[PDB]
């Protein structure tokens, strides 16, 4: 459970990255399948990428990270009321992408590299602690919804 106080560092770096959501969304996963390239293989419409070139121009790469910050957008902003946020991202993620935590863990960690490289000045120590926090919850309830649903994650 995370404090108010925390919260509010969470929010306020996350109204700067609303300001450019397509920009963060790429930024953010370029990085993930850069990092760890492994994770291109779950996108049978991304596999095919070969340079950060070419990821930089696919106009769908750009619309699935948008989609993507919306739906984390929509969760932090309930402050650990995500019940029902959760849910039907659990159960497309656990039977029909298949995506294990690890890989949640990866892209916890672009995130996290991300805001420190473009909002330094709002991304200090106690604001990463507490976005690192957050996204900690997040992996935790969505990996307990997991083995609720048969998927060992
Ligand atoms: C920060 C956590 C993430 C959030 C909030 C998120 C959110 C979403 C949303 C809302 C969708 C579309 C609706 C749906 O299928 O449920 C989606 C699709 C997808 N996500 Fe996640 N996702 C996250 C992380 C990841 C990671 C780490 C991977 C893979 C390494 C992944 C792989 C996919 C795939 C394969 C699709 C389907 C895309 C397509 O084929 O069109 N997601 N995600």
């Amino acid at each position: 459970v995370l404090s108010e106080g925390e919260w509010q560092l969470v929010l306020h770096v996350w109204a700067k990255v609303e300001a450019d959501v397509a920009g963060h969304g790429q930024d953010i996963w370029i990085r993930l399948f850069k990092s760890h390239p492994e994770t291109l293989e779950k996108f049978d419409r991304f596999k095919h990428l070969k340079t950060e070139a070419e990821m930089k121009a696919s106009e769908d790469l750009k619309k699935h990270g948008v989609t993507v910050l919306t739906a984390l957008g929509a969760i932090l902003k309930k402050k650990g009321h995500h019940e029902a946020e959760l849910k039907p991202l659990a159960q497309s993620h656990a039977t029909k992408h298949k995506i294990p935590i690890k890989y949640l863990e990866f892209i916890s960690e672009a995130i996290i590299h991300v805001l420190h490289s473009r909002h330094p000045g709002n991304f200090g120590a106690d604001a990463q602690g507490a976005m690192n926090k957050a996204l900690e919850l997040f992996r935790k309830d969505i990996a307990a919804k997991y083995k609720e649903l048969g998927y060992q994650g």
